[PDB]
Order: C-alpha cells, then sequence, then structure tokens
DNA sequence: GCGATCAGCG
DNA sequence: ACGCTGATCGCA
C-alpha cells in the first residue's frame, strides 16, 4: 500500500543532498548490532536497500560520510553507533526526529517513529512493536514487510521534519535542537563507542574478597538473629526484627515493614543486627550491580564496555546511562569507591582528567532567582554546603565531616526544592517545630528564592508549562488538579525542573564547546563520560598540562551567568586516582 | 513485571 | 511530606 524500489543494487538517485534515512537496528543495545535493513526517501523515490549491498557499495558509503549529503532521521545515534561497530561514519544528520519529539513534549515517550507522528496527527507508519514483536516472539519479518515498515519510516521522517520545525521554532526549541541536542548527539556516538576500558583482574580480584566478607557478616546476622533466614527476603526479615526481636515498627510498604536504610539507621540503638544488615547489603550492591554486572558487559577482546547513554529519557534534559549504568559508580564510601580503580585509561601511557562543575544548581538557582545573597555567596565562591553545616551542627569549618557535608548538602536541594518541616525533621534527626524554624531562618537570609518558588509555581499553573534558560519544556498538566496529593507533587517539579534542567543545557553545551576546543588545538584527547555535571576524558599524559588549563575554562564559559561557574578538575592513572 | 531498595547526580 | 535516574532481586 505504500510504493517503493526494493532495489539490489545503489543508483544515482538514492544519493540526493537532501534524504530520509532509516538504518534499522532492531536490538535495544545497538552496540555490535546488526542491521537488518535500510531506506532512503528522496526527491526522486522511496528506496529499499539490503545492507549487505549498500554498505559494501562505495558510493552509498561515501553518501552515508558526506557532511553535505542532508539526512533525517529518527535516533540517529543508534544508526551512528552501529554503523561505527561496521566501521563506516554517519555524517550530515540535520534532522533528528527522536530529539524532536523529545523537546517538543518528553512526556511522550516517544519510542518509536508511530508515537512522534502520532503528535502531528500522520498515522500511515505502524509501531515498532507491532512490527516486531516483543519478547520471545520478537523476530525480524519476511523482507518485503520489513522494507515496507522501514520506507514507512522514512517516508513519515520526510513528511514530519517541517511540522516539528515549525512548532519547535515556535517554542524557541530550534536552536536547542539544531546546535545543542543534534551536536550533542555525535558527541555521546563517539563517546559511546570509544568506551571505557575496564582492569577486569582488578574487579574480579575485588570480588573474591567480596565473598569472603559477605559471609563473615552473614554469620553473624545469623548468630546475631540467632537463627538463619534470607537476610534477602523483606518477608522474613520483617519478621526477624519486628517479630522476632520485636523492634519498633517505624514505616511501612504498601506490602509491610520498611527495612530501608534510614529505619534500620533509626534502629541502631535497640540492636547490633540492624547495623550488620546494613553492611551486608552495601556489600552485596558492590558484589551484584558493580562487580558481577560490570564483568558480563565487558567485552572480553578489548576489555571494553560500551554504555548507551539515552539523550530522550529524562523529563528534565538529563542524561542517562544503561547497561552498564557508568553514571552511577560507587565512590561515597572508600569500600565501594575502589571499584573505580578498575577504570583504566585505553592506551598506554594515558591518563583519566575527570572535571566537574561545583554546586551547579544553586549557582543556576542564584542566576535564575537573582537572589542577591545567593548571588554574593558565589561571588565570594563560598561553599554552601560546609557553611550549611557550620549553621547545622553547630560547629566550625575545620570540623565538618563529609558525613556533615553530605547531609547539609541534601538539606541545601531538600529546602529550595520544597522539602518539608516533617521530612527535614526526619533527616536530621530534630524535632518538627526546630525543622519549620530552620526553614524559615533559611528563607529570611534567600528572600530571593522563596519568591522565585511561588513565581515559578504561579507561572506554571498560566502557562501550563516550566521552560529552562535554554528554552527546554516540561508540561505539568497536574499543577491545577484538585487532589491536593497530585498538585504538591506537581509544584515541587515547578521548583526544580527549571533549575535542574538549565543545568543539564550548560553541560551539554560545554560538551559541545569542548570537542571544539579539542579538535582545534589537534588533541587526542576525547570525552569518555558525562556525570550530569561531571565530564571524564582520557588523554595522553603529554596533554595533562594543556587540559588543565583548556577544559575548566570551557566548562567556565559555556554559559554566561549572573554569578561566576567554577570548576575543579583533577587527573591520574584511574577514575579512582582522578579526584 | 513491580516495587522496595540503594548506587549516583543535583 | 525535596528532584532526576538504573540495576538488582524477591515477590508480602
Ligand atoms: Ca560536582
Amino acid at each position: 500500500k505504500m510504493a517503493f524500489t526494493l532495489a539490489d543494487r545503489v543508483t544515482e538517485e538514492m544519493l540526493a543532498d537532501k534524504a530520509a534515512l532509516v538504518v534499522e537496528v532492531v536490538e535495544e543495545n545497538y552496540h555490535d548490532a546488526p542491521i537488518v535493513g535500510i531506506a532512503v526517501v528522496n526527491e526522486h523515490g522511496r528506496f529499499f536497500l539490503r545492507p549487505e549491498t549498500a554498505l559494501a557499495d562505495p558510493q552509498f558509503v561515501a553518501w552515508l560520510g558526506d557532511e553535505t549529503k542532508k539526512k533525517s532521521m529518527f535516533d540517529s545515534k543508534r544508526a551512528a553507533v552501529a554503523l561505527k561497530w561496521k566501521g563506516i561514519e554517519l555524517c550530515g544528520v540535520s534532522f533528528d526526529l527522536l530529539l524532536a519529539a523529545y523537546l517538543l513534549d518528553p512526556a511522550q515517550g516517544v519510542d518509536d517513529v508511530a508515537a512522534a507522528a502520532k503528535m502531528k496527527q500522520y498515522e500511515a507508519v505502524r509501531p515498532d512493536e507491532a512490527v516486531y514483536g516483543k519478547g520471545a516472539k520478537r523476530a525480524v519479518p519476511d523482507e518485503p514487510v520489513l522494507a515496507e515498515h522501514l520506507v514507512r519510516k522514512a517516508a513519515a521522517i520526510w513528511e514530519l521534519e517541517r511540522p516539528f520545525l515549525d512548532e519547535l521554532r515556535r517554542n524557541e526549541q530550534d536552536r536547542l535542537l539544531v546546535e545543542l541536542e543534534q551536536p550533542l548527539s555525535s558527541i555521546l556516538a563517539e563517546m559511546e563507542f570509544a568506551g571505557v576500558k575496564v582492569d577486569t583482574k582488578r574487579l574480579e580480584q575485588m570480588g573474591k574478597e567480596l565473598a569472603e566478607q559477605l559471609g563473615t557478616v552473614e554469620q553473624r546476622i545469623y548468630e546475631l538473629a540467632g537463627q538463619e533466614f534470607n537476610i534477602n527476603s523483606p518477608k522474613q526479615l520483617g519478621v526477624i526484627l519486628f517479630e522476632k526481636l520485636q523492634l519498633p515498627v517505624l514505616k511501612k510498604t504498601k506490602t509491610g515493614y520498611s527495612t530501608s536504610a534510614d529505619v534500620l539507621e533509626k534502629l541502631a540503638p535497640y540492636h547490633e543486627i540492624v547495623e550488620n544488615i546494613l553492611h551486608y547489603r552495601q556489600l552485596g550492591k558492590l558484589q551484584s550491580t558493580y562487580i558481577e554486572g560490570l564483568l558480563k558487559v565487558v567485552r572480553p577482546a578489548t576489555k571494553k564496555v560500551h554504555t548507551i547513554f539515552n539523550q530522550a529519557l529524562t523529563q528534565t534534559g538529563r542524561l542517562s546511562s544503561t547497561e552498564p549504568n557508568l553514571q552511577n559508580i560507587p565512590i561515597r564510601l572508600e569500600e565501594g569507591r575502589k571499584i573505580r580503580q578498575a577504570f583504566v585509561p585505553s592506551e598506554s601511557d594515558w591518563l583519566i582528567f575527570a572535571a566537574d562543575y561545583s554546586q551547579i544548581e544553586l549557582r543556576v538557582l542564584a542566576h535564575i532567582a537573582e537572589d542577591d545573597n545567593l548571588m554574593e555567596a558565589f561571588r565570594r565562591d563560598l561553599d554552601i554546603h560546609t557553611k550549611t553545616a557550620m549553621d547545622i551542627f553547630q560547629v566550625s569549618e575545620d570540623e565538618v565531616t563529609p558525613n556533615m557535608r553530605r547531609q547539609a548538602k541534601a538539606v541545601n536541594y531538600g529546602i529550595v526544592y520544597g522539602i518539608s518541616d516533617y521530612g527535614l525533621a526526619q533527616n536530621l534527626n530534630i524535632s518538627r517545630k526546630e525543622a519549620a524554624e530552620f526553614i524559615e531562618r533559611y528563607f529570611e537570609s534567600f528572600p530571593g528564592v522563596k519568591r522565585y518558588m511561588e513565581n515559578i509555581v504561579q507561572e506554571a499553573k498560566q502557562k501550563g508549562y516550566v521552560t529552562t534558560l535554554l528554552h527546554r519544556r516540561r508540561y505539568l498538566p497536574d499543577i491545577t488538579s484538585r487532589n491536593f496529593n497530585v498538585r504538591s507533587f506537581a509544584e515541587r517539579m515547578a521548583m526544580n525542573t527549571p533549575i535542574q534542567g538549565s543545568a543539564a543545557d550548560i553541560i551539554k553545551k560545554a560538551m559541545i564547546d569542548l570537542n571544539a576546543r579539542l579538535k582545534e588545538e589537534r588533541l587526542q584527547a576525547h570525552l569518555l563520560l558525562q556525570v550530569h555535571d561531571e565530564l571524564i576524558l582520557e588523554a595522553p599524559k603529554e596533554e595533562m598540562e594543556r587540559l588543565c588549563r583548556l577544559v575548566p575554562e570551557v566548562m567556565e564559559q559555556a554559559v554566561t551567568l549572573r554569578v561566576p561557574l567554577k570548576v575543579d578538575y583533577h587527573y591520574g592513572s584511574t577514575w579512582y586516582d582522578a579526584k
């Protein structure tokens, strides 16, 4: 029901200088994944190509790599990365429908071309799921069925660029797509393909040391409990703590006794088993997720792990990292921080370089709220967390511990993002009136923050959405719900999303500007990871001194706010040493 | 599959 | 009853 040429060879008219292009990779994780078909739509027609002959034809490969041949796509990173694993370069992508849909409305959950096409009442295309199936029934269909799906996806992209660009323009989101998210998409593709080298000897070692330590605390738990049970079973553990040992019940969940670490922490005066259970879980988490989990996904030939940075998932514009998640590698406790010693440079005589923004969201907030005292604090390069730790624990700066700072840090963000006296009282372990008094006092010093929280909630009611500094948008329909709980959650999104989303916008512009600077200085240094406000590179050790002056500067100059941006940086033989 | 839990980001 | 995530695992 849609005409196309099912072609056996490439022909000149498939190589127009503007085209819609589908390079279909069905596997969720596209690293080293099969390309199952190709589709091209342009002014001359609609063409399906088998990847065997199209990716071995030199004129088509040259066309893919030619930045003056403009391609419209959906999820161009997925194609770019799977082609890099075939040794082929994709350039010249000028429209990515996925990033366009994500900017217009992140809550859509746009997972394929059909979902995006629905936003514009376009439905001559099927959902990817209706064509490939789900779970164990997933399959590439017969070639005539596959080719019409890929052609229909390309025809949709061909038709939907224009209405998507015009609504982005009306939203002021068009330079955000073309100058931020699409260039970033090429950079993430490079980072994902490059990968991070892992020392599997050091990892496999730590695991054996953990298996020993697990059993020791495991046996001390069974002895302290006076019996053995399934320590990971909330059923049995609940029975042990709150029925056998008859510990106080401080919280329930929808299924029973809560055993979350905040609970166990408040039970430590009552019994010694609770602290051992905490130690057990911690060691189990390192064993399950970071030792075993990491070793699963290392490619054994190269010893590299290849994350996937999801660019159209978070409702604020942050990235997320999947399989492995490289944005939540342990750092806080010393035992878990050692996992970062396994993250090593990919060549000999190279180093890891890490640079990160200091309190990026409070600096964004100070700029957006224009709060006099908060701006003055950052113009003095104050460390708000340490100052807040002093005011909390009535200690002096010399006697503020990283433990004390971590708590003060959660107080600083919590207050500006709407924590209640109740929640603050439970975090500090202080009275509910003291918590409320602490909060009202905090807003005495920063009344501009308070006005901002009120104004942005009112502006979300009137407009229906909040925006960030580079015009990312999040719709908040629940801001007017009559249900109190639902409306509250939406008001706290209004306070948080513009701030966190603007921090994401800043780091994303930093990565683009940093890649340009690296190129024109002709350094081999390249990006490996982004961790929300932190950039990790690897580079030949003789580039380190230059990078110490280049990366801080590029990050500090990404945007210009009414307070300075502060960047801290380290380098070393491993990711662990780069702090 | 879901949700409680915990690792990270602020 | 601060916000944004992803992985693991028991399932009450
Ligand atoms: Ca930081």
